Parts: structure tokens; C-alpha cells; sequence
């Protein structure tokens, strides 16, 4: 799945580059990562309150707390109305719970983080972000 795969690297790339500062290792993609970098952030800001909140609530400390949420996360997640800043705010909370990981450790586990949280989103929103136009209609959104 080609949707899997590059929601796959645009989210793992926004986690990395939150959790360090750089980051250390298809226009679509790299557009849809500036566009994550300008409105990710901003939610991150707007929101640290109940980010703060619900990180401190499911606690979340390692792998096995990783697995266990996105379990929750995909029936939670799947009700409900579906539109872009609800998609951003997973992906934003996801690179939150990345910058504590790497406060809490050396840098990982980041990677299984963006897996899971990609398979929330892709699982879940595949029709949606399909009738969307995927990526490029998410650029064009927050133009
Ligand atoms: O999104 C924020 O971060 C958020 C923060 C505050 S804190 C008071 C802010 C305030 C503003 C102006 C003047 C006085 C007080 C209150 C609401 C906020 N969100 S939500 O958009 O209204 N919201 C989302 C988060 N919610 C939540 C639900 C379950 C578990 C944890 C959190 C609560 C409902
Ligand atoms: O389903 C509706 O219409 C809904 C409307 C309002 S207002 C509030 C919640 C509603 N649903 S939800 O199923 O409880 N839901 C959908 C919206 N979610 C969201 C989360 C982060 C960013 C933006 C949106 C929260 C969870
Ligand atoms: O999009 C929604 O459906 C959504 C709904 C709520 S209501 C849950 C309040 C809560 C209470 C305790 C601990 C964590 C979260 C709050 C945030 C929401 N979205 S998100 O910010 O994009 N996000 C992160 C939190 N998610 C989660 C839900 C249940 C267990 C574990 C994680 C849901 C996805």
C-alpha cells in the first residue's frame, strides 16, 4: 500500500525531527512534511494543556505501553467525525509523546510509536483519505 508507506514516512520523520532537532535518518511527501512542521507544531502550542493531560493519563513509558494503546487508539480513533485538524492532532500527539520519550531515555522508541500511530490512521481513515486525495489534498488544506 503506497498510502501506508508514505504516511508511514511523513510521520516517522515529524517524530524524529520533534524528538532530537534536525533530524538523523515524491514532492507530495516533502510538502506534506513542511506543512506538518508549520501546523503540527502550532497544535502542539494551541493544545499542550491537554497533551500534557493525556500524557500523564495513559503514562506511557515503553514498548510494551506503545502496543497496548494503539490497540484502544484504532476503535477509539474510528468513531466519530473526520477531518484534517483531527488527523493532525494524532500526528502531533504522536511526535509529543516522542519528545518525552526521548526525555525519559537516550532517543527510542520512536519508531514502533510511528508505526502504530500510521496504522491508527491508515486503518481507520483509508476511505476518507482516499476521497480526500490523500497527502496532496492535506497540502492544500493548509495552504
Ligand atoms: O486543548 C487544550 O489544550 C485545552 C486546554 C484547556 S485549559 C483552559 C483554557 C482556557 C482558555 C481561555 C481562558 C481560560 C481557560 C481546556 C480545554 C482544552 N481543549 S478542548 O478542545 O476543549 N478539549 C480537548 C481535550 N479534552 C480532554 C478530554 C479527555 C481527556 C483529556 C483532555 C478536553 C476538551
Ligand atoms: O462526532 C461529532 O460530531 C463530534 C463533535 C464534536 S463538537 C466533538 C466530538 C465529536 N465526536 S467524537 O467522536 O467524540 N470525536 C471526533 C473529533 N475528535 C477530534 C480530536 C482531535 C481534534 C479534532 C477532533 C474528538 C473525538
Ligand atoms: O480523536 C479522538 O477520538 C480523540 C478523543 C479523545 S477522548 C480520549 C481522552 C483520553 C483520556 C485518557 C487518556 C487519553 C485520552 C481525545 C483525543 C482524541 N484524539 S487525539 O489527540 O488525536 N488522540 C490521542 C489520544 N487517543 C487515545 C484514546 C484512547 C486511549 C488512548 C489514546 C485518541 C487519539
Amino acid at each position: 500500500d503506497e498510502l501506508y508507506r508514505q504516511s508511514l514516512e511523513i510521520i516517522s520523520r515529524y517524530l524524529r525531527e520533534q524528538a532530537t532537532g534536525a533530524k538523523d535518518t515524491g514532492a507530495t511527501s516533502r510538502k506534506a512534511l513542511e506543512t506538518l512542521r508549520r501546523v503540527g507544531d502550532g497544535v502542539q502550542r494551541n493544545h499542550e494543556t491537554a497533551f500534557q493531560g493525556m500524557l500523564r493519563k495513559l503514562d506511557i513509558k515503553n514498548e510494551d505501553d506503545v502496543k497496548s494503546l494503539s490497540r484502544v487508539m484504532i476503535h477509539v480513533f474510528s468513531d466519530g467525525v473526520t477531518n484534517w485538524g483531527r488527523i493532525v492532532t494524532l500526528i502531533s500527539f504522536g511526535a509529543f509523546v516522542a519528545k518525552h520519550l526521548k526525555t525519559i531515555n537516550q532517543e527510542s522508541c520512536i519508531e514502533p510509536l510511528a508505526e502504530s500511530i500510521t496504522d491508527v490512521l491508515v486503518r481507520t481513515k483509508r476511505d476518507w483519505l482516499v476521497k480526500q486525495r490523500g497527502w496532496d489534498g492535506f497540502v492544500e488544506f493548509f495552504h
